[PDB]
């Protein structure tokens, strides 16, 4: 009946023959309770994956910004993003009352993310989380938190770990969680008492909570284009400049900056030139979800797009 196997200590597949994985194995044991061989199970079906180690080694006026706008903001996406709001309305709205983040923005998110669930990754979280743990060293403690924590959200929420399906780097879902996000923003929104990032409800909630977790300010404005040019500053959602210094360098807000003292210099290159931005506090929210100026930008006039499409 109950077999202990206390003599198969040593496991086979892709990470058999591999220190780290037997490490991590030590960890998950004597740290959370883990049986040894049903851990060397899974590790087993494990594969290693060079195509996602190949990956994260991978990572004018010509018109950047216009390019990569064009690849979110579309009619098929804004028809799409219309679509979604509407069928998850109720969502949406009691996001914006217990968070105080707008549904455009985790409209915005969720379709720069994975389409609204059309592209939610195909790679196994596991294989994606243990190569990236037991075979690239640069960034192995960090990928190793992550697997530790995927193998307790999939124990707790009662999953086989096999059985999810992300990205290259293990994100998950409507919203592309890391599992640490998982661990410290996701809710269960729907109210089923189970946390699933592939269920849209609790990724909406999940997206809001991460959003005023990092900071969002509700109401306040994202950013205010400006009037002007400012060549001799260093641009990027990093950079901080007073308001002052702003206008020293012959820039004027479109719209009044309120309360605002400082703001990040943006600059945007719309192929005819370039279109300077005064970056709000709630723009670098945006980017704590990836930290990029077009990835924010596009998020934030994605989520404009559809708020406009669903008025007609
Ligand atoms: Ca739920």
């Amino acid at each position: 009946m109950v077999e202990p196997q206390h003599n198969v200590m040593q496991m086979g597949g892709d990470f058999a023959n591999n220190p780290n994985a037997q490490q991590f194995i030590d960890k998950m044991v004597n740290k959370h309770g883990f049986d040894r061989q049903q851990l060397q199970e899974i590790l087993s079906q494990a594969k290693r994956l060079d195509s996602v180690l190949r990956l994260m080694d991978n990572q004018g006026p010509n018109g950047a910004w216009l390019r990569y706008r064009k690849k979110f903001i579309t009619p098929d996406n804004v028809q799409n993003g219309v679509v979604f709001w509407n069928q998850y309305e109720d969502a949406l709205n009691r996001a914006w009352q217990v968070y105080g983040v707008p549904p455009e923005i985790i409209v915005g998110i969720i379709g720069v993310e994975t389409r609204w669930g059309r592209v939610m990754g195909k790679t196994r979280i596991l294989d994606a989380l243990a190569t990236l743990s037991f075979n690239y060293p640069r960034r192995a403690e960090y990928f190793s938190g992550e697997l530790e924590t995927f193998l307790l959200m999939a124990r707790d929420e009662q999953d086989d770990p096999l059985n999810l399906k992300g990205s290259f780097a293990g994100a998950m879902g409507y919203g592309q969680f890391m599992p640490s996000s998982y661990k410290q923003y996701a809710v269960d929104f729907s109210g089923d008492g189970h946390i699933n990032l592939w269920d849209p409800v609790d990724a909406i909630g999940s997206v809001a909570n991460y959003f005023k977790a990092h900071g969002w300010v509700k109401g306040d404005q994202v950013a205010v284009m400006a009037n002007g040019q400012a060549p001799g500053l260093p641009n990027g959602f990093k950079t901080k400049y007073s308001i002052s210094q702003l206008a020293a360098a012959g820039l004027t807000p479109q719209q009044p900056l309120g309360n605002h003292q400082q703001a990040s210099l943006l600059r945007l290159d719309v192929g005819t030139g370039y279109q300077y931005w005064y970056g709000l506090p709630n723009f670098y929210t945006i980017t704590r979800y990836n930290h990029s100026t077009h990835y924010a930008m596009a998020v934030w006039q994605l989520g404009q797009a559809v708020a406009l499409a669903r008025v007609q």
